[PDB]
C-alpha cells in the first residue's frame, strides 16, 4: 500500500513512457529544399562532417552557406565545434539572425570502431544545441555522413535528455521541457526509411528514459506496466511471474535475490512472432536489476550511486523488442525481463544461503552483490526450457560487472560467447550501429574451478577476483542454459556503455536490430 | 507467512534432522575375524597408526596384509597417505583389486594436544575416502590406536559431510549421498561399548549438520522444532519462550538482538534429570546465532561468509545434551538454547539503545555485532534464576570472538573460567576427548574496567579492544549470572574450532561427554 | 660497497644462472625400447595421457604395463593422478617395486586454449614427482601426446623447481638438490629435434629460476652480469647503459624510475644476427623491475610480496633471445632488457615530477607504481631509433598490470596489437606453445585522453582506472615508439601467466620460439 499522491505519479510515468514519442524526425537535402524551400526551421543550424566532406563542393549549395560558415570550417578544430552568426538568413522563427554551428568528426578510426565515429556526432551536435535561444524549436542538423543507422542513433542519443525533473517538469510526468525537435538532414534519401530510422531513435531514447528514471519511479511494478501497456498497444503476448508465484514454481535465484524489496520482483517474457516464415529464433534476457543496494553485501555509498542503471541490460532487450515488432523484423523473439530490487532488510538473501535454482542447480550465495548473475541463470533457464518454442540464439544482456569496465572500456560492451561465428556477426553490428562491442576470453574449462562449493553445486563468485572476471560471469549464467539448448550463446556485459557524464546512452536497442537485420 | 514450497522444504530439513542416523559403526579385530571371516566389506581398506604402531607383528595378521602392503608403510611420509593394490583379495563388493591406504600418524603432540593425535586421523581417513570407486559402499578402517574416544570422534568428523545440497541432494532433504558406510576395527574389543560410540560420532554429526546448513535451512523456529522432536522421541522436557513473549518476561538482551529478524528469537530450555542420584548438576547454555549479519554494524561481505557457523556453540551443547540423555549419563542437565537472527532492518537494535536485561542489569550497546555476549547474559541468567534447581556448574558454549583464534587458535577453544578446579577438569576432557581447549586470562578486576558506561549499567564492548577480548566477553557474561549461583562457570569460545576449510568440526558434544563421564 | 660474503653470494649466483642446464631430456617409445631394453631408468615411472590415448592397444607394449596398470587407469580421474606398485619390473635402480603413477588429461579445450591442454599435463607430472623416493634419479614420463612443444615446456615447467633454498642450497649456489632428471618419451619420434627440444626446457627453466629468485639475488647488476656471462659464452653482441650515463644520454624515464635504488638501473641491448641472407627484423623489449615496491606510491604488504616477479618480461624476452641464438633461428634480433628497481629514499621520483623521456615528450608522474610503462618507453624509442636497423616488429612484454588478470585470467596474456596480421600471428603462437594470450581492446582514440595533462605532453595514469586498463598501458607505451618505426607493434602484458601458487612458471620464451618459428 502506497500514498495516493506516489501512486498517481507512478501511473502517469508509466503512460509517459508508454507513448513516449522521439522529438527527432529525419530527411535530405533534395527534399528538404522541396518541403522548406530554403527557410531553415529555426534560428539554429548545424553542420557535421569531416574535415574533407565540409570541403565537398555540395555544402556550397547548402542554404545557410555563406563566407562566415566557410571561414567556421577553416577555424572548427578536429573533434570541436565553431558557431557564426549569418544575417538575414530566412527562418521560420523570424530570427534577425541565424546561428550556424560547425562540427567537424575525425576519420581516425581503429578496426574495433565505427568508421563514422559516431560517438563525436553525438558530442557535436550535444554542444551545439547548447546555444539554443528558445525552448519549443525545431533545430536543422545537417549531416554531410550517409551512414544512416549509427547517425540517427546517435543523434537521438544526444543533447537534454527527455527525462527530466527541473523546473517542475515532476508534474509534467518527467517529461522534459528543453528538448528541442532535430530535423536530421542527410545527402541523400536514406538507405534505411525515415520512419524506421524514427522507430529506432524512439527505442533509444526511450531505453535512455527507463536508464535515467530513478528507482522510486521506475520500479519491477511500474517496468512490468510499462511492458504490459506495450503489448497491448503493439499486439504482443507478455507473461508475468511474481513475486511468491517465482517461489513455487521453483525460480529460486530470482526469488530470493528480489524478495527483500518492497515491491515483488517478477520474471516478465514477452513474445513476438512474425508474419510468414522467420529466420531465425532468437531469446533475449535481460538483467532488470531496478536498483543494486547490494543486499546484504552492502554497496559503500560512492558505489551506490548510479546503481538506478543496473536495469540497463532489460531496458535494451526490452527496446530492441519493441522496435522488432514496429519494424515487422522477420525474427521470432522472446524478451524476458528478470525484474527485482536488490535490497536489504530481514527478508534479504543472505552471504551462505543456498539458493535452488530454476535449473536445478544449488548455488552457495558467497556475496550477495552478484546478484546478476544469480537472475540471469534462472531468466536464461526460463527461455531455454519453458517456451513453446527452442530458440537458435540466446542473447543476454546485463549491467553484470565492474571488470567490464577494466576490461574493454566505457564505450565497448564486452561479449562472452559460445560460437566464433555469433560472436563476429554481433561485433560486425556493433561496428555498423556505433553500439560498439569487444571480446572477452572464451575458457570453460579455466572459468569453472572458481565456482568450486563445498556444499552446493557451485558458488556464485569467483575464489580469485583476478581470474578473468567478465568471462567468469558469463561462465556462471551458462551453467543454468537448459540441455534442450545447443544453439549460440551470446553474453553481452554493458555495465558501463549505458551511461556517461550526461546519464543514460541509451545503448544496447540499435545493436540488436543490426544484428536482428543481418541474421 | 512463507511460501508453500520453502514451509514443505523446512519441515523436511527437520525432519532429516531429527531422524538423522550415523555412517559409522565399531567392532574390533577378533569380532571381525569372526563375523566377516577375512572378506573385506568392499575394495577399499584404510590402515592408520603411529611409525612404530605400524611395524607391530600384529600388523601382519590383518586380513590385507601382503608384501605390498609392507612397501607401503615403508613409503608413507609422517602425517600422509600411500595407497595400494592387492590383486585377487576376498572382499563383499567383488572386485578384483582391493585398494589398501596406509596413513601415518605423528607420535609426537606437546602438552596441551591429545596424544593420539586424532586431528591427523581425521585427515588421513578423509584423504583415504577421497579415493572411493562406488557410493553406497562400506569401508572397513583398521585403527592401530586404542583411544576409543578421540578416535571415534575424529572418524565421524572425516570425510563428505551428511549435509549436502550438490547433485539433487536438496530433493532428499540435503542428506547426501556421497557418503561412505565406515566400519572401524579397533585392535581390542573397545574400553567403551561400541553402541555408545556410535551414539558419540552421532552426535558430532549432528552437530556437524546443524552447523553446515545454511541459515535458509536452519532458522530459529527449524532449530526449536528439530530439539522439540527429539523431546518428544527421547522423553526430556522442552520449555520455549518465543518472540514477543521474551520482551513481556523482561528478556531484553536476547529479545532486542533477535526482534529485527523475519524469524523470531527463542530462548530454548532442555531438562534432562537422570534416574539415580545424580553426581553434579549441570547447566548447559549455547549461543544459537543462526546468523550474524552484524546488525545495524553490519559486517562487510567477506567477514559475514560462514556466519550460519554462529550457532555453533548451541549445537554443541545441544548435541552433548542428547548425548546425555541417549546413554544414561547420572548428570542432571539443563540445556538453555538462545536463538536468534541478528538482522538488519526497521526494527533492529541499535547502536545507542539500552537494554534491560532479564538480570536486571542495563547495558548500553556501542556495537550490535557483539550480540553474542547480550544472548547469552540472558541464558546464564536464566540457568541461574529460573529453573527448579540451581547448577552447581554453568558451562556456556559460543563461537564469541575473533580474539579466540588469535588467542588460541583454529584447535584449541578458549577457557575463561571461575575456579582453577573446573578448568583442569575441562582442560583434561578436551586432551581426552581430542575436542582441545586453552585457557584465557581470569583477571575480573582488570576487564571490569573496559565496560564502563556513562548512563547505562555496562556496555556490550571493550573500550580498548587489545586488553584480552577473549577474556573481557566472558566476563561481561558473568556479570548477568543470578546471585544465587556461588558455583563453577565454564566459559568456551570456540569461535575457531567448530569449523575447518571442508566446513562444521561438529567440535563440542564430545568434550562435554568426557566432561561430565569424569564428574 | 656491498659486504665481502655477499659479493661472492651474488657471483656464485651469477655463473649458477650463467651455467644452467636442464634436467630434462627427450625422446621415443622405439628409441627407449633399443637403448634401454626394456629396463626402467628408476624405480618410478610416469603415464600421462587423455582417457582415449590411456585405452589405445599400443599402451599394452609399454614395459611397465601390467593388470596392475590397467586398473590404474579405470579408477584414475579426469584432471587426477592414481599410483600403483608393480612387482618384479627392472629397472636401474635395482628397485624390488617399481612405483606407477598414471595421469588423465582432459580432452576438453575451447578455441582459445591449447588442445593438448599442457596446462594439466604440469600438474600431473608435479603430483607424480612428488612421490620420488631418493633424490638424483632419472624418472621415466612417458607422455601418449605428440604436441611436442607444448609438452616439451609443460614438463619443464613441472615439479620441483631449480632455484631452491631449502636445506643448505645456499651454499651451493641455490641450485636445488631436490630436482629429478626427467627422461620424456613421445609416442614417435618427435617432429621437432630433441636437442631443439631442450634449449627450449632449458630456456623455460632459466627463465624460471631468474623469476623465482629473490630481489636479493636477482638485481639490475647481477641480470646485467648473466646477460654478459652468455654474450662470451654465445658469441653475440651486447651493449650497457648505465646508471648516470642513462641520464647524461636523455633515457630520463629509466633514469628516473631506478635513481633512488642502491643498484644503478641498466639499459642492457642484446643483438644476434644470423648467417647470411637478410631475412625478418624484431626487436624485443622487456619490463625488468627486478623488484617494484611502488616507489613513492608505496604499495601496502599484501600487495608488495611477489613483486620479484616484475621482471618476468625481461626474462621471458632474454631466455627467447637465447632459445634462437642456441637454435640458430633465421631471424635478427635485438633484445632490450629495462632493468631498474622501483624503490623509495630520498632520490626517489615524485608523484609531480615531469619526465624528459628519449623520445623527447614529457612525462607527468601521476603514480610512481606505474613504472613500468616509463621503462618500456625509452625502451621501445631505443629499439627503432637508436639501433642500427630498423625492426619490421616490436614485441614488448611485461608484467604491467593487475587489469590485466582481471581482463584475460592467470592463463592467457593480454595482447594489445596495431595490427590484425601480428596479432593473429601471436595468437597462433600461444596456442601452439600452451603459451596461451589474448587479445584486448585496441582503440587508441579512446585511450588518448585519458593522459591528458596540463603541463607535460601526457601522464603516465589514466584519468579514469575503469576505461580499458590494459589498453592504456599499452597505449602509453606506443606513444615513445619513434616516426622512423612503421611496422607491426605487439605489446604483451603478462602480469599473472608468469607465476603461480608454486612459483614463477618461466611463460613467455617458448611464445616466442613458436612465433619466430612460423615468421
Ligand atoms: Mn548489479
Ligand atoms: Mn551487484
Ligand atoms: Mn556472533
Ligand atoms: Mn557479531
Ligand atoms: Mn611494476
Ligand atoms: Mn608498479
Amino acid at each position: 500500500t502506497l500514498p495516493k499522491a506516489e501512486a498517481k505519479e507512478l501511473s502517469a510515468f508509466v503512460q509517459s513512457c508508454v507513448e513516449y514519442k522521439t522529438n527527432v524526425c529525419f530527411t535530405d537535402v533534395a527534399a528538404y529544399e522541396s518541403n522548406q524551400k530554403g527557410v531553415l526551421s529555426s534560428g539554429l543550424a548545424v553542420l557535421v562532417g569531416t574535415h574533407k566532406q565540409l570541403r565537398d563542393p555540395a555544402v556550397q549549395r547548402l542554404p545557410f552557406y555563406n563566407p562566415a560558415v566557410a571561414e567556421a570550417i577553416e577555424r572548427v578544430k578536429e573533434g570541436g565545434t565553431y558557431g557564426v552568426l549569418v544575417e538575414g538568413l530566412a527562418n521560420a522563427a523570424g530570427s534577425k539572425f541565424v546561428r550556424v554551428v560547425v562540427g567537424e568528426v575525425p576519420t581516425k578510426a581503429s578496426r574495433n570502431n565505427c568508421p563514422a565515429r559516431p560517438d563525436v556526432v553525438t558530442a557535436l551536435v550535444t554542444a551545439a544545441l547548447d546555444e539554443v535561444k528558445e525552448p519549443n524549436t525545431t533545430v536543422d542538423v545537417f549531416v554531410l555522413s550517409n551512414a544512416v543507422l549509427p547517425i540517427a542513433a546517435a543523434v537521438a542519443r544526444c543533447g537534454k535528455h527527455n527525462f527530466s525533473a527541473k523546473d517542475g517538469a515532476a508534474a509534467a510526468a518527467y517529461n522534459s521541457g528543453k528538448v528541442s525537435r532535430l530535423q536530421v538532414v542527410f545527402p541523400e534519401p536514406p538507405a534505411i526509411p525515415p520512419k524506421d530510422l524514427e522507430a529506432v531513435a524512439t527505442s533509444t531514447q526511450l531505453c535512455q528514459r527507463l536508464v535515467d528514471a530513478p528507482p522510486n519511479l521506475l520500479t519491477t511494478a511500474t517496468f512490468t506496466e510499462i511492458a504490459q501497456g506495450y503489448a497491448k498497444a503493439l499486439g504482443f503476448d507478455v507473461d508475468v511471474i511474481c513475486g511468491d508465484d517465482l517461489c513455487e514454481r521453483g525460480y529460486g535465484g530470482i526469488y530470493s535475490v528480489g524478495k527483500a524489496a518492497f515491491e515483488a520482483p517478477r520474471l516478465v517474457t514477452l513474445l513476438y512472432t512474425p508474419k510468414g516464415t522467420p529466420v531465425k529464433k532468437v531469446s533475449l534476457v535481460g538483467k532488470g536489476i531496478v536498483y543494486d543496494c547490494g543486499g546484504l553485501a552492502l554497496k559503500p555509498a560512492d558505489y551506490m550511486k548510479l546503481m538506478k542503471h543496473d536495469m540497463g541490460g532489460a531496458a535494451a532487450v526490452f527496446c530492441g523488442f519493441l522496435t522488432a515488432v514496429r519494424l515487422q523484423q522477420p525474427v521470432q523473439l522472446s524478451c524476458t525481463l528478470c525484474l527485482a530490487e536488490n535490497a536489504i532488510g530481514p527478508k534479504s538473501y543472505r552471504n551462505d544461503d543456498i539458493i535452488v535454482m530454476k535449473s536445478g542447480k544449488t548455488v552457495e550465495v558467497i556475496n550477495t552483490d552478484a546478484e546478476g548473475r544469480i537472475v540471469l541463470g534462472d531468466g536464461v533457464f526460463h527461455a531455454t526450457n519453458e517456451l513453446s518454442f527452442t530458440p537458435d540464439v540466446v542473447i543476454d544482456m546485463a549491467t553484470l560487472t565492474g571488470a567490464q569496465g577494466i576490461a574493454t572500456g566505457r564505450h565497448h560492451a564486452g561479449l562472452y560467447v559460445n560460437e566464433e561465428g555469433a560472436e563476429a556477426a554481433m561485433l560486425r553490428a556493433g561496428r555498423e550501429s556505433g553500439e560498439t562491442c569487444f571480446p572477452v576470453l572464451y575458457c570453460p574449462e579455466y572459468h569453472e574451478p572458481e565456482f568450486k562449493s563445498n556444499h552446493a553445486d557451485m558458488t556464485n563468485l569467483m575464489e580469485r577476483r583476478d581470474n578473468a572476471g567478465v568471462s567468469c560471469a558469463g561462465y556462471f549464467i551458462t551453467t543454468h542454459l537448459s540441455p534442450k539448448f545447443t544453439g549460440a550463446h551470446i553474453h553481452v556485459d554493458l555495465a558501463y556503455p549505458v551511461f556517461n557524464s550526461n546519464g543514460a546512452t541509451g545503448f544496447g536497442p540499435a545493436l540488436l536490430t543490426e544484428y536482428f537485420r543481418k541474421l
